[PDB]
RNA sequence: GGGAUGCGUAGGAUAGGUGGGAGCCUGUGAACCCCCGCCUCCGGGUGGGGGGGAGGCGCCGGUGAAAUACCACCCUUCCC
């Protein structure tokens, strides 16, 4: 079959012409959820934008109020008294010229790239063809570069998230574990939702929220209302 | 409503986009063989069937701008 058993089992639980409230929704999606890991929970929109024009991306951060349910491996890059800041703030790895060499040459067990803004010349110059193609580069407008590197490590660590609308004009994000309590996961959903509504584009035609769906990693999906 | 389609070069080879992913599939029948329709960039792909009877795939590495299982929302080019 194009699906296993346990896909195949999942399907008769979600009703294909029904579209649930988030409660329902974050209720359900543990039922689902029967992967050998805790699965990640997912939203999808399909947005009313026009992707091709620049004055409609649809970018931006969020912190969920529940976060992500993962350790995030966190690289610093910094200089000066920033390099101990970000030590004990927590990252995982911090560094200097050196780390640069070391992520130039191959080194990718990371999972979020930080940097001060006084290496970012060399960091750009030097790592952008490789961290740019895997959304990793660090960027100020991403809250990933900045003098407040504890501030910005501790965020992410706490899993802060990111989206940017793809270029068929859907969106995507994690927003939780499918482990999470549920009232802790529509939380996270409003949350996400909320954000994304807060960057509809000024000039955006029609519903913004075309559709939206919450899903996990290895699941069908569950097409939800945004506004409930 | 339903069904197909996604290949420069390098690379297992047919890599549409992004997000999720460290697992996934398998006597609820793996690999493999065989037949037919459709599609084809003529490499193969894809959907279904007749057999088979125990493992196959992903991750890592490698190539690459991008990496592959599996899952989600989409888009392209089409056809009932």
């Amino acid at each position: 079959p194009k699906h296993g058993k346990r896909y195949r089992a999942l399907l008769e639980k979600v009703d294909p012409n029904k579209i649930y409230t988030i409660d329902e929704a974050a209720h359900l999606v543990k039922e689902l959820a029967t992967a050998k890991f805790d699965e990640t929970v997912e939203v999808h929109a399909k947005l009313g934008i026009d992707p091709r024009r620049s004055d409609q991306n649809v970018r931006g951060t969020v912190s969920l109020p529940h976060g992500l349910g993962k350790q995030v491996r966190v690289l610093a890059i910094a200089k000066g008294e920033k390099i101990k800041e970000a030590e004990e703030a927590g990252a995982d790895y911090v560094g200097g010229e050196e780390i640069i060499q070391k992520i130039l040459d191959g080194w990718m067990d990371f999972d979020a790239v930080v940097a001060t803004p006084d290496v970012m010349g060399a960091v750009g110059s030097k790592l952008g063809r490789i961290l740019g193609p895997r959304g990793l580069l660090p960027n100020p407008k991403a809250g990933t570069v900045g003098f407040n590197i504890g501030e910005i490590i501790r965020e992410i660590k706490a899993g802060r998230i990111e989206f940017r609308n793809d270029k068929t004009g859907a969106i995507h994000a994690p927003v939780g574990k499918a482990s999470f309590p549920p009232e802790k996961l529509a939380d996270n959903i409003r949350a996400f939702i909320r954000a994304l509504e807060a960057h509809k584009p000024e000039g955006a035609k029609g519903t913004f929220l075309r559709s939206v769906y919450v899903t996990t990693t290895m699941v069908p999906s569950v097409r939800i209302n945004p506004h409930s």
